[PDB]
């Protein structure tokens, strides 16, 4: 039960960490660990929000969120950016995408929780 949550990480632990938080709120998760597979999982099945890391190992965060927005159920997703770099170059990158927001890394299970409501609570 839950709403489903794409998570697209690429770091073993926060992949463990993050996936744990989203779980201890109640949602549930899909993990992918590119940006190649984030856009496949998106266009295959309609998530209640996306979780992009901004740096992934093949395909970064800029581009997979282009191709998302340009699939017709991707036009509207809510997609949140996780960033550990916002001002040494996810600024310039990532972040203007079409993202609905950021999370910066580190962060809180309370700021993951609080974003989370901000964008799928009302739905
Ligand atoms: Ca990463």
């Amino acid at each position: 039960a839950g709403q489903e949550i794409l998570l697209v990480e690429d770091n073993p632990v926060n992949q463990t960490v993050i996936e744990a938080m989203l779980r201890s709120l109640g949602y549930r998760v899909t993990l992918v660990a590119d940006g190649i597979q984030a856009v496949r999982s998106a266009e295959r099945q309609r998530y209640d929000a996306i979780l992009m890391d901004c740096r992934l190992p093949v395909l970064d965060g800029y581009s997979a969120t282009r191709e998302i927005r340009a699939q017709e159920n991707g036009r509207r997703v809510p997609i949140i950016a996780l960033t550990a770099n916002a001002l040494q170059g996810d600024r310039e990158n990532c972040l203007q995408a079409g993202m609905n927001d950021y999370l910066a890394k580190p962060f809180k299970r309370a700021e993951l929780q609080r974003i989370l409501q901000r964008w799928i609570g009302s739905q």
